């Protein structure tokens, strides 16, 4: 039997960080992401304000705000404890466990410092998640593994795909779920978070292709939404958000029973 | 029998920027690329300084940098000039054209503005270069498509290895050629850059793997080798660097007959 976000939060094996995304989904009804690809940090703040009561959690990608500083994620993180979501940066790391352990910590972004959860590629081997963890244990933080991907030509599949299941599963101190398409663990203490979602049929010219809510949610499994241009470009965000908001958390009640 | 760098500088399908390279390696008698791993800008200009007249190629990490702007960049594009060496961020572009794209152009570290070449995974599938290809044309730049990794539990084999190559032949206009343990490509057009290289075999405690300029130039049939501990670790990386050119000069030379 499928158990509620609720359930999922107090599995025995679930992470700390699982189950603080778990809680404050039930609490919020809400299981939708919002991306927040903008270029200014007064955007990414404003968003995360206005929208903050209907996201459980805000997908960044610091490394297109023309005007990062660390004042700006501090901001943030009061608007993540205010609104109740995390934060997740959309890193995707994916080099030798040497290289990403300084690129978690360090530099100018030091994203192991505000960021809830990060991704990472499983293309380098397990070695990319052994030197992610020697940051992010200490520093209380989750990874989502990348298992499956929303765009065309997308070569994680079958048996790519099935090397991120178990590499996530083996590494579950760290690794709280996976960015995929659909539902790739049968195990209910990770998370699935789908990208490339919109209302309606379609996708970009540049690889993106969508699916609904209740394709994602309802059909393929998946635990919740991340949503951006169909979102960020509404001329209402806040109604917009609320849309997807209403369509997951309806998708995700059908499949519970 | 195999061309010289110099030969296939002048290769009809040649990009602009493999053959400035393809020329400055025969000039300076140098096919290698320092890693510059370190985290202040400092040490990467005086790096960079010292080890310009010996290196083809300066690999960066600016995420890396605890100190980045971008008048380090600027001083760094002035050192590249005057001792003639491309410089290649190590940025592992990863997801959808649209995201990758502003990746590539814009945010703090605006890459476009000061790379010669940049890299990207081939698992989202070909939007990942249309993406990047949109902004690098206009400005001259080249990319490589990472086809192989260096490190354990590598995922980047066999049927994923044959896609980075089929979408770097159908790419010529932007891919220059690949990051790989080995040569990948027949086409004399396209470069191979290895990383995971020391003069002494063995690897590092985070699934990294090395071989000798030897195995991997001479054997391995690959152009250019990335190193990046082997030098910065030494006491003297002046004499580091020119005893890894060497090593790689020769092997090159020991292919050509
Ligand atoms: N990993 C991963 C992925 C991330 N993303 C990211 O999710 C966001 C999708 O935004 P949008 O298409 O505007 O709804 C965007 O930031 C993109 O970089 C995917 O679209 N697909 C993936 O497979
Ligand atoms: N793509 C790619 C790769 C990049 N790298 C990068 O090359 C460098 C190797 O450094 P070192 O092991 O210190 O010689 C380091 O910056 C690492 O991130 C690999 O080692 N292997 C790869 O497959």
């Amino acid at each position: 039997k499928e158990l509620s976000f609720g359930a999922r939060a107090e599995l025995p094996r679930i992470h700390p960080v699982a189950s603080k995304l778990l809680r404050l989904m039930q609490k919020k009804e809400t299981n939708l992401c919002l991306s927040a690809d903008v270029s200014l940090a007064r955007e990414l703040l404003q968003l995360a304000d206005a929208l903050g009561p209907s996201i459980c959690m805000l997908k960044t990608h610091v490394d297109i705000l023309n005007d990062f500083t660390l004042d700006v994620m501090k901001e943030l993180i009061t608007l993540a404890k205010c609104h109740e979501f995390l934060i997740f940066e959309d890193r995707k790391f994916a080099d030798i466990g040497n290289t990403v352990k300084k690129q978690y910590e360090g530099g100018i972004f030091k994203i192991a410092s505000w960021a809830d959860l990060v991704n990472a590629h499983v293309v380098p081997g397990s070695g990319v998640v052994k030197g992610l963890q020697e940051v992010g244990l200490p520093l209380h933080r989750g990874c989502l593994l990348i298992a499956e991907m929303s765009s065309t030509g997308s070569l994680a599949t079958g048996d790519y795909t099935r090397a991120a299941v178990r590499m996530a599963e083996e590494h579950s101190e760290f690794v709280v779920g996976f960015i995929s398409g659909s539902r790739v663990s049968m195990k209910p203490e990770f998370l699935h978070l789908t990208p490339g979602v919109q209302l309606e049929a379609g996708g970009d010219n540049l690889g993106q292709q969508y699916n609904s809510p209740q394709e994602v949610i309802g059909k393929r499994g998946s635990d919740i939404i991340i949503v951006g241009r169909g979102i960020i470009s509404a001329a209402d965000r806040l109604e917009a958000a609320e849309m997807y908001r209403k369509a997951a958390w309806e998708a995700y009640l059908s499949r519970l029973g």
